[PDB]
């Protein structure tokens, strides 16, 4: 299952202490992302040093012997320092690019001197990186302009500014000086080896793919939480449905969901709900839940396949010419053409838009009383709704997020211009595409943060609902006895207490126009008819007036007590405990001062910085 | 002509000191951009005080009467629920202050029911450079820009969680920020929460600075087509008013008019004519489309940007909340003026027009870089002479492809992605703010493209003038050596024609190389002159060749070094050349000039971004009527 | 108002008999669509002839004395290399004939140097219904619509490989077609190849019929917003002049002005006001955005479609070949009028606005289908009464999502995809014909959406009229039965309130089902009256009221409905539409008892939209508006 592969990705990301750069051990997107995000992760270049020097020698002798092989170093770098600071590629991306550039050389096809590789290693471990303009690459003879800034650092160009950690910016030659390095004087083919690769596009695409797997698994998992809160029928995940339409991502997501929902205490509440007034409620869930596995299928497959493609690129020699020193020939091709990454970046951006639309459809259902099976509009607790608009602000923002996300998912690869004196008449635009997919993942993080917040709100509201119906049942039950109503009447009255959704009358429970009093009034009239008397009327008028003696006070009490349980038996407990306890939040209401921003910011940040993987792994403990 | 309207917008942007906010004087996009970009510009709210208070009183009396009018603590629960954005990024100070201005102006029509006091507070926060930190995303611009506008409202009521900027340095919680400029948190009354948040002010704000930039950069692109004509050796006839008289799109007529005027009696057009007189049958009789069809291309782009400005300014000058209080006839009118659709649709159109400007620039740049298309210019605009270590503007060329590709992608529509939002109440919604942001991003790229193009054309100006001086040196050396060696009058004329005809950039790298076009051209003539007419003729022709390779390279080198250490002086585009070269302190690009292309183009880009580029533009255009 | 301008366009389309091609009288998009769609309309080329010949002879003079002028001083080799299309699909005869008109018209300015005799042959081919079969693709509309226009030239010179249509079935090689209409193949003179192939006539032809339809459908959509207001129980206040005065986008003012006028004396707005006065506090105080913000939404759409109309007409009335022959001053001028960019960009914009029109329609239709949003109407506009076998307009609802989705997809721009073309000579090119074609496909879909929307609203009128009648029956049955059982005034007034208040479509399926809202509300009031008047006698009479209700009430609801199946619309400005759809097209309220499928009903409406008949009830509806 892709579920276990993604868990393995998350574990490797968390665990790794050293990245082995050796020309043989694959670097994964978890490693790239760990190097980028955890500064205690260090690069360890292993002395492959043999084939690197052989290659280097072959090129360096074909220069002393003055052979003539096509593919002065500073003039290439000078013409490529052609970006403009409007915005810039971040340090995480630049350091990622440095690693991929370093790695590309280990295969001994590039001809760069080993010491330059050592210099890359040192700069990475020292947190030194050049400041690199955002735009300029068409990713075809490589990410020429942006990679030119890394080469510019290595030769100590004064106009290239370098970061050292988060606070220090110094000109290139001073940055080299501070790490015990001297400017390089570039040798034959070395300018081309540094600039003509796919390392920047592939860097962005690596952090993008790592993020895509994590958010994918997170969205898939949270479909189970959605089922629980919406009162879904878990049967949509039944293995047979998916065995007869056997898209691997359809089987595998359904598999996880069947497992997440199997012994669910909310599924138990769902069953009791559809048993009451059975033939007046929907027989099936709406599509955002019920067809989630079918929806997820191509998205899982796209994100998994793109990961393979990007990792192949991470582990490639991607400059030109390729030096076949063994056979004494320089090979003229175009491994710097980033099309594998470019095309898949367009595809993943479409899959991410599809994940966003799934979230938006689910969130929409949750906000609307007609579609939420008992939950209040906007997940508003009230009880006073005139001053509690609940999650309406987050609802509007989810439309804002989905709309921009769908716009972002138009392709970049369809916009190929005939470039560089028509030499690059096809070019991948991989870095541009990767940037747009990254931007699309930023918006999906917002949507996840919002969706999880809303579901924790719904958990609270479902737990509060169950306790409120119990209060009502007890108040009706005991008052019925005290007024001396017959058992016919008592049971009829109790059915109403059970059946009427509590959020439809919580605002003013004893309001004669609201659904509780309406149901009791019709039951009182049917009792009079079934039993016919003047005494029965006395006790029924007594029952009704004595409703506003106790009911409201007891509903308020059990509520206020909740503000100051089924989730404990649910596989999503870790998520709820993380958002409520660890992040320090509570059921949203007019009485809680925190804005939706404050609550959702906490969840968003935990998604951003990877803390959310903790409750996620917890939740999936034992899944095989 | 749109040319004078844009010049009017630029003059207004530079001159304005105070923006009059009174409910009758129009705010234009130039006013919005000046408030945003020049802090010396202050807000002047004029005591319209009468109509605002009347409306405020109506609303308040109707609530105090306990009357039941819909949309008229209730107010603070609205703000609370809308403080719902997330910091990932933010709308910048310039957009937020722009919005604050637009929000203030909308109240001045007295339809909103906000108190005058709150308005005075807005005025003072503006002039005191105070503005809330606002999350980038969350608005669908339909019941207004509810989320981002809530942050302005949050500041006004002293919400502790709303962070506020004071200048570029200071950041403090909203209550403290109100304190520091002598204000107290407001307690909001009937309809005031809704008046503050339910507007189109953020999208319209971004769209105002977007439209200002679109106007300036449009005029800049049109004008620079004239510069392109000069350096590329174009035929100015493409601009002849008769061509456009019979295909009369106003933008076509007006762009052609500007171009005819810029190119009339151009000293560069004189070199162009000379050039096409030598080897006429071997050279194109018409320019390529990126020059020759420029007025036809510009026409819809001009009209789109002009019409969009009008639509955006209409929005700037609107009451855009709900209900609209008709205090005079005692009704709250229920509509949807907060629906930002006019701005949203036009932002999509303007983004397509901006993409069209980018494609025009890309195509022109491409021609200029390629020797086959540049009518004598060296590939990549490399001076060399040694091309093995000078790749000229090849990096800028690649980047222009990168810029255009992303520009074209950005130009897909946002308005086609309407979701059924807010419990299906907002089943249509404009997405204006999102569209405005994308068009803004598209203009960022256009600026990069304009900066590169201008830098490249200044390079080509230098290369054209150098070319003229180089060819005259080659003629003079050929003439004086033909005399010295005692060559026949026929031989002399035939050799001097070759010196005139051969493009000098085809042999600059090694002028006396026998395999390069000058020597090939002279060798053909030499054989021809021998046929028309002996051993002593061969003798003098070998002496010619010999003495050529003693003298020619040195005199070429000398005149080049002198240039490095003129027709542009009579060009309408001198202000641009003088600006880039002198004011910005640059020179002809080559291996000998240490500064990178980044350093040069950056200077140009910054001058476009900060407005300095308008100075040479206005100078260039002086007298055009 | 743009409304008058569009009404002018429709009147012109209808009443034009001859198109004056003279080089001074403007051809409008109505004239182009008239020519394409009404074969009785003839071209009248009015001898203009003098300048054509002056230009012609100037070109021929230079050919004689051997002057040398680029682009003028061969043709059959140009035509040959441009006959490079492939039949996969073709440009329709209507597009080709429109292109022939525009090419003819372009020549009338005397700037092209084409022979008057070639012009007369164009007129004759037009009036005789001859046109070449033209492949669909190949134009980038930059040095003109070169490939498709080559097929017009190929017809004129009698290229055998060029197949010509004559009317709807007849297809003959070009020599045969010319011979059937009394013409002979031309031998092209200097500059005539270019005159013919190097123009913008194809893109601008598709764009002309595109703009005529955009104008008509726009007005139709605007008008039907009022009909939507009527059937959905909207508040007409959204259209009030002061709202739009303070946000004065010209299209916002004018759309709302139209709507205020359509709704001013509405008998449906009267039912609406009455509806909101019952349970005022439980029902929404404002309409949803697809109605309430329709003026703000329509504003940019109105303005796009009108400005785009101007641009396309400017192009219809242009000389758009090259070089531009300035015979007066003995010069050929070298430019690029064949660059179709004015039309290309505006086609992209109009496609987006059409998508915005479709989205407006989709959101309206959506509200209409959902009982939560439709203020009394049944889900899916199902009449029933048995809803288990009547799913109503659910098919059309699904279809509307499909329509809107494909439409939004089509509205991406074409002009952002400019390639460097023709040996990099055409390094900018307009792609105008491609864009026009996509905007045309977008309009095809909008037509589908309008057809469905109008059909749904006619269904809703019927349901609303039945609703008023049904509630009256219920009130009467309750009022009479209260009397027959001697119920007190307290009881009678509570019971009659429930009869007026409960939406009839929530219980129509089984009016006496005790779990449905009529009986629920009746039981509630009965308990309330037993308490208020507090007895064994009252209970006796309330039980007899209930038993008599389930004997008589349903029978009388069925009778009134069965009668309806075998009024407020009569006072409504939308009567012409309703009358058009029900009587003229011969349709009826939709249900399980009506045999015709939703397909058969909507086809009829769509066909009337597609062939222009829908403009009759449209023009009738708008009579009086100034």
């Amino acid at each position: 299952s892709h579920v276990k592969d993604i868990l393995g990705l998350i574990n490797a990301f968390n665990e790794v202490k050293k990245i082995t750069v050796d020309g043989t051990t694959p670097i994964t997107v978890a490693h790239v992302a760990a190097l980028a995000r955890r500064h205690d992760v260090k690069v360890a270049l292993e002395a492959c040093r043999a084939r690197v020097e052989t290659c280097s020698s072959w090129v360096q002798r074909k220069a002393e012997d003055g052979a003539d092989i096509y593919g002065l170093q500073e003039s290439l770098i000078r013409c490529l320092l052609a970006g403009v600071f409007t915005d810039e590629l971040p340090a995480t991306a630049t350091r990622s690019a440095m690693l991929l550039r370093l790695n590309s050389f280990t295969y001994g096809c590039s001809g760069i001197r080993w010491e330059v590789m050592e210099a890359l290693e040192k700069l990475l471990n020292s947190n030194v990186s050049p400041k690199v303009p955002l735009r300029g690459s068409v990713s075809a003879s490589g990410d020429l302009i942006p990679l030119a800034y890394i080469a510019g650092l290595l030769i100590g160009k004064p106009s290239v500014i370098a970061r050292i950690g988060d606070d220090v910016e110094v000109p290139a030659p001073e940055a080299l000086s501070r790490v015990g390095l001297r400017p390089f004087k570039l040798q034959a083919k070395e300018g081309l080896a540094l600039v003509a690769g796919t390392s920047f596009a592939t860097a962005v695409a690596s952090t993008v793919m790592y993020d895509a797997n994590v958010l994918l698994l997170l969205v898939e998992t949270l479909c189970g939480m959605f089922c629980e809160v919406i009162f879904g029928r878990e049967e949509f995940a039944h293995p047979l449905i998916h065995k007869v339409k056997p898209h691997p991502g359809q089987i595998e997501s359904a598999e996880l969901l069947e497992w997440l929902l199997r012994s669910s205490p909310f599924q138990e509440l769902s069953r009791e709900y559809y048993s009451i007034d059975k033939l007046k409620k929907p027989k099936q869930d709406r599509y955002a839940l019920r067809s989630s596995p079918q929806w997820l299928a191509p998205l899982v497959q796209t994100i998994r396949d793109a990961t393979t493609t990007v990792e192949t690129e991470v582990n490639s020699a991607n400059d030109n010419p390729i030096i076949d020193h063994a056979n004494d020939r320089a090979l003229h091709g175009a491994n710097f053409q980033g099309s594998a990454v470019g095309f898949y970046m367009d595809y993943v951006r479409i899959a991410v838009a599809g994940l966003g639309k799934l979230l938006f459809a689910q969130f929409t259902e949750l906000m609307i009383e007609y579609y939420s099976n008992g939950l209040p509009g906007n997940l508003s607790l009230g009880p006073d709704l005139s001053v509690d608009y609940g999650l309406k602000g987050l609802d509007i923002a989810m439309a804002a997020y989905s709309s921009e996300l769908q716009y972002l998912a138009n392709p970049v690869t369809t916009h190929v211009h005939s470039a560089e004196q028509h030499n690059q008449d096809i070019n991948s635009l991989a870095l541009i595409s990767a940037r747009k997919t990254e931007e699309a993942l930023d918006i999906l993080k917002l949507m996840i943060a919002s969706h999880l917040t809303a579901m924790c709100q719904a958990v609270d509201l479902r737990q509060l609902e169950e306790a409120l119906v119990k209060v009502v049942e007890n108040v009706v039950s005991t008052l019925a006895d005290e007024c001396g109503l017959p058992n016919d009447t008592k049971a009829r009255l109790l059915y109403v207490a059970k059946a009427v959704p509590v959020y439809t009358y919580l605002e003013s429970p004893c309001d004669p126009t609201l659904p509780l009093l309406l149901g009791l009034k019709q039951s009182c009239f049917d009792t009079i008819l079934a039993l016919h008397t003047d005494t029965l009327v006395d006790r029924l008028a007594e029952f009704e007036k004595r409703l506003s003696d106790r009911l409201e006070n007891e509903m308020t009490a059990v509520r206020v007590l909740y503000e100051k349980v089924r989730i404990q038996g649910s596989k999503f407990l870790p998520f709820y405990r993380f958002v409520r306890e660890e992040l320090d939040t509570g059921v949203m209401s007019a009485r809680r001062e925190q804005t939706p921003q404050e609550d959702v910011q906490k969840v968003f940040d935990a998604i951003a910085d990877g803390r959310i993987t903790v409750p996620l792994l917890h939740c999936l403990q034992g899944f095989l």
